[PDB]
């Protein structure tokens, strides 16, 4: 599923990521946009061979199991392929896991190079959430 | 699809009917259970011939075409089919029409009967939103 804006911060606010370890709905809509243009079906392979999956571009090096990360862990006990459901859910689930680990939203590249220090409420402004 | 009682909630301010021409939420989730036990497919014949449709049991009489209402009316322009659908979207939107007409959500019985001048609020109690 391809979401727009303003569908993902709501989708997001029901998940109940808005202020989760004290980062804003804007802060997770613009780390959406720039791992994956909404996408949740979005796949990337990594130099190092593990894969990231959907809306937020989990990585299976540490996060999900995907059967061809040799070594890797699997710290939110899923299959990667849950993590590009139209159902953002297990996405949702295991970001909180991720963002609760000490480097909070520093664990998305994008959203430290991107995101980070920019002023996010613009990803939410004109959405009824 | 059958809803929780706090997923409907949640469904339903998503659609904006948290205090729609002034019904708080929990009237709409109070409406719903008594209507179709929270049953989106829910479908009950009624004496005149006409039929009642989805979550809040909308009435081909007036609002929807079902094609074996004669003499009836389409004032939401959707077939009746449209109201039972796992997306509320539908009865929603003809919910807001039909709450907006004079009788305000007088025009469910089960909301007069069993909702009204009630503690409609302990509907939302618990849930997330
Ligand atoms: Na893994
Ligand atoms: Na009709």
């Amino acid at each position: 599923k391809v979401f727009g804006r303003c569908e993902l911060a709501a989708a997001m606010k029901r998940h109940g990521l808005d202020n989760y370890r004290g980062y804003s709905l804007g802060n997770w809509v613009c780390a959406a946009k720039f791992e994956s243009n909404f996408n949740t079906q979005a796949t990337n392979r990594n130099t190092d061979g593990s894969t990231d999956y959907g809306i937020l571009q989990i990585n299976s090096r540490w996060w999900c199991n995907d059967g061809r990360t040799p070594g890797s862990r699997n710290l939110c006990n899923i299959p990667c392929s849950a993590l590009l459901s139209s159902d953002i859910t297990a996405s949702v689930n295991c970001a909180k896991k991720i963002v609760s680990d000490g480097n909070g939203m520093n664990a998305w590249v994008a959203w430290r190079n991107r995101c980070k220090g920019t002023d996010v409420q613009a990803w939410i402004r004109g959405c009824r959430l």
